[PDB]
C-alpha cells in the first residue's frame, strides 16, 4: 500500500489509508 504523495492507480487497491489516490482514480494518494 502506498502512503501518501506516491504516484498510485487504482479504486479499491493502490493506496494506503487513510491516505488514497486523488482527485481522480489515476494519480496521488491523499
Amino acid at each position: 500500500c502506498v502512503p501518501q504523495y506516491g504516484v498510485c492507480d487504482g479504486i479499491i487497491n493502490q493506496c494506503c489509508d487513510p491516505y488514497y489516490c486523488s482527485p481522480p482514480i489515476y494519480g496521488h494518494c491523499i
